């Protein structure tokens, strides 16, 4: 698809079975989403953002399912705003930014 | 041109006479600025990301040339840790995602 940006590029993901809405940002290097149960052992991680550095847990290799496209790769879960679909994934469905 | 997603889509833009790097940030509602001097009349506000939310001088009616294409509309300026270029700039330059 070819997504304009008059409205956020908001997409459905699903995720361990649940579907969710998630903003397409390539803005982020990393995919990060709101509190919810992943398999596997996580590790620490720091992100930056505009009011600074914040703790999540990296999950590695996890199945996601973005806008009808499938990815497998690191989600990073915390206390994020919104659910974010950093370059990490993007790069993954083959997005790109076109003008 | 099409910009892929392996790395920060940074490009050079140029903001009150002066050239400034910026990421092409679909994850932005708004353009973010780091502190510099625009002309006109400002307002305050607050914007809100990961990490919390960062104090804003509102600029409207502001131009800038974002890899050659002139824009013209509100830039916000504060203490950002990166410069952005938010939705409100990337529609006028004709910038869509596509996968
Ligand atoms: C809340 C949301 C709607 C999404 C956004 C809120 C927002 C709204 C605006 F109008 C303007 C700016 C911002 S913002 O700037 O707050 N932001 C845009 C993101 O793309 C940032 C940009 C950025 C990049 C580097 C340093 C600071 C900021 N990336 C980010 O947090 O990456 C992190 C997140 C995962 O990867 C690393 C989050
Ligand atoms: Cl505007
Ligand atoms: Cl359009």
């Amino acid at each position: 698809p070819q997504i304009t940006l008059w409205k956020r590029p908001l997409v459905t993901i699903k995720i361990g079975g649940q579907l969710k809405e998630a903003l397409l940002d390539t803005g982020a290097d990393d995919t990060v989403i709101e509190e919810m149960s992943l398999p596997g052992r996580w590790k620490p991680k720091m992100i930056g953002g505009i009011g600074g550095f914040i703790k999540v847990r990296q999950y590695d290799q996890i199945i996601i399912e973005i806008c009808g496209h499938k990815a497998i790769g690191t989600v990073l879960v915390g206390p994020t705003p919104v659910n974010i679909i950093g370059r990490n994934l993007l790069t993954q469905i083959g997005c790109t930014l076109n003008f």
